[PDB]
């Protein structure tokens, strides 16, 4: 099947980088929804890496006020292992977490094997905390800030992250979503120059011209790589309210197939992280099938599914 | 009054073209709901010509895997004559559905009187599958298809279609709100050259362009008669929930009004069909109400009522 | 803290503009929110003036079918020498409100102080209609017709507002929103030439280019002071349901914060009103919770809270 169709799914069910149970149960409902046979009823060539197996760290103590270190790291170690084979295996790595904070391991893993790819961060928030600008101590909202080379020097020696090298420069990566930012990270995105579209630039220009600048800047120059990394909180929790920091006034139903349709059609899909899932916090079992059932229609976007229709390279006047 | 509010109501209770219970009663509902009050409030010559009887057919057989053909066949047939009737009587053909398949026998009508006409097909199904395509057999996704110029040899003799002649060309047709297409139907809107704006298009242009498009595309070579066709599933099911094949994340009710108060700015409407309400799958009493109640104000909207407000050619500070 | 995050709070406790108890009560719930507390947290200068004490006034018949008019007329009065007062403190007046009304005794005060104001007016509705044009006769639909210059000699003799003076031409006003207009307001809005954009201008060209439109419109000669009243009906009721005169198909809760957002970055914010919450018209107890959230989101766009975030002027790396 082709490139941009050809996916190898890895199970991240991991929940330390951040204190809400249940985001660990994320790969189970999206398997149970049928997300890998919705994905070969789209001519997709699909390969299953299973779950991941996250073995317990018992004696796991804070960094400073910096929750399950060691855990995070690991797991991301883990998966950035998985990835890279994923990748060598000439795949497109669909990550189906768990918590934001395996994006860690996700990028670093599929820069590993691609170094010069662009990143797309589909979120309410920028997740670019470091371990010393966190209030909350959550290494879900920290991620971008391990990844980024602007912030070398930046990060403290944090137990269970050692084998961490940053592997994106701040001009490779573009925000779509935002709009609850603490004052650290808004002092990091404009003091770095990272281009973003927070909700007010999307109601400005609409998603259109949003997918449209976020294309130009990313490929202009060359085409590259492409690493879709998507909270499902960038949506408004009228579509996933199942998610652990859900926040008011977010992307469409409509917003989020749109820009998932728009990076399909670039065929430069190399990445995908479907993450914050989380089962377990639907006020009704009713808000748990809409979260699950969002997640899966964004994936499958992601993999070709167009709201205008689909057809196979057939007659179909003339059978 | 204006020939842009000179109206003649049908009726047609009429479910036969889907499975479903209850279409039937969508005149009843609408006419309950106060429209004909509602329109005559606005300045608008409203003319009643009732529901059409439309006789049992019990003696109905099924075409391949296509149901009810006699039924769906004779039903258009008859509303044919009528909306050509109301068409020669000077007034706009006001079609109360009913499920969608009647479209075969109301464009056919009003193409009688004028075969000039362009349509406007608010829809989230492109309802062009052929006797031969369609995987459902339901008469409600082929009405397109019985219609259009360029898919003569592709009809095969449907029992009660011998009096139906193609009447459109695929050049005069703009549809608007897809997001459910089969492949089939992909197909055909691809190779025919179909002009559509599905959900993609609404999101990547707006609303605003879309109409400034739609119209331009109909109207540009010259000023003609517009047919719309409106399916209330058009609408997201947030505002239209009573119908038989709702698709999340359709056209908003500010959008819905938006297309209508457009077309009705043209001056040239000549035909309109209010589809597919379906008052027995409301959920809750309430689902219904909305349902009607979003029916009625997208037909104001055909006829005048615009939201930055309507007023009579007098002094309102010197009565 | 700089002027545009300089705000002195005004409570109008007031509902006889409107026929629906409740709105009254907007104060109390704004306040119980927390809406001081949260302006202090985003490095703003708050000076609280206290809520207005609006005496009983027993004998107050109709003019012809306009309700409450000297109780409504004396509120307005009390509410201009306030917001004049506050003002004159160097301070962007912000009145809670209580219903629309209010808005005659709020632009009243602040065109005192400052008669080159231009105003945003936010809501489903035009509030244009003269005691004569209206059919309902509630105040709370008529605030913009005793402030428009080009409106004198047809406003008559209202008892409990001969204190007012048109203090605005039908030129110095942009309404955003509107979709529920009566016929006479329409008139109005025609003959008069208003500035406006509807549901439909809205849909047609996108929050975005409304604002570039509006701020140029009011702006582009040079820098002016602008007055926004905020109608929570402006926004759809499945944002503010806890409000008198809901309309369908509004503004969303995105495109409300955009507005303000917008307004805040031109530093000329200079009165706000803040009206219509009514906390006795919720379905659910969290139908009202969800109004209040709605207009404390609103209030703190104005005065500098914004989506894509905000810092102190220092280095959080060191
Ligand atoms: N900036 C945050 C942090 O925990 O660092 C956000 C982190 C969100 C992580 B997520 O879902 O995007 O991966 C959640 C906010 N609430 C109070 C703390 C704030
Ligand atoms: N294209 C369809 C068909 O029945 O052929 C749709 C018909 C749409 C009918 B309507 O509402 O636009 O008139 C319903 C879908 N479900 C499976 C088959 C699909
Ligand atoms: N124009 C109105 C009036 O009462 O004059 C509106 C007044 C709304 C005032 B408000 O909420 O914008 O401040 C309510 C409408 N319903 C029938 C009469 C109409
Ligand atoms: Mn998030
Ligand atoms: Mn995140
Ligand atoms: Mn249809
Ligand atoms: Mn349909
Ligand atoms: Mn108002
Ligand atoms: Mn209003």
């Amino acid at each position: 099947s082709a490139k941009s169709r050809t996916i190898g799914i890895i199970g991240a069910p991991f929940s330390k980088g951040q204190p809400r149970g249940g985001v660990e149960e994320g790969p189970t409902v999206l398997r149970k929804a049928g997300l890998l046979e919705k994905l070969k009823e789209q001519e997709c060539d699909v390969k299953d890496y299973g779950d991941l197996p996250f073995a317990d760290i018992p004696n796991d103590s804070p960094f400073q006020i910096v929750k399950n270190p060691r855990s995070v790291g690991k797991a991301s170690e883990q998966l950035a292992g998985k990835v890279a084979e994923v990748k060598k295996n000439g795949r497109i790595s669909l990550v189906l977490g768990g918590d934001h904070s395996l994006a860690i391991g996700s990028i670093s893993g599929h820069a590993r094997v691609h170094p010069d790819l662009g990143v797309i961060w589909v979120d309410a928030h920028t997740d670019i905390n470091t371990p010393l600008t966190t209030t909350s101590g959550n290494l879900h909202g920290q991620p971008v800030s391990f990844l980024l080379k602007e912030l070398k020097g930046k990060i403290p020696d944090v137990p269970g992250f050692s084998w961490v090298t940053p592997c994106i420069s701040a001009k490779d990566i573009v925000y779509i979503g935002l709009r609850d930012v603490d004052p650290g990270e808004h002092y990091i995105l404009k003091t770095l120059g990272i281009k973003y579209f927070s909700m007010t630039e999307v109601d400005r220009l609409g998603i259109g011209k949003v997918m449209e600048e976020t294309l130009s800047y990313l490929l202009g120059r060359k085409k590259r790589p492409i690493h879709l990394s998507f909270d499902v909180d960038g949506l408004d929790p009228s579509f996933t309210p199942a998610t652990g920091t859900p926040v008011v006034g977010g992307l469409t139903y409509r917003e989020g197939l749109y820009i998932t349709e728009e990076i399909y059609k670039t065929g430069l899909l190399s990445g995908l992280d479907i993450m914050e899932v989380n089962p377990s916090l639907g006020k009704t079992p009713e808000e748990v099938t809409r979260t699950v059932n969002t997640a899966v229609a964004i994936t499958l976007a992601c993999f070709g599914l167009a709201r205008e229709g689909n057809h196979k390279p057939i007659d179909y006047l003339n059978p």
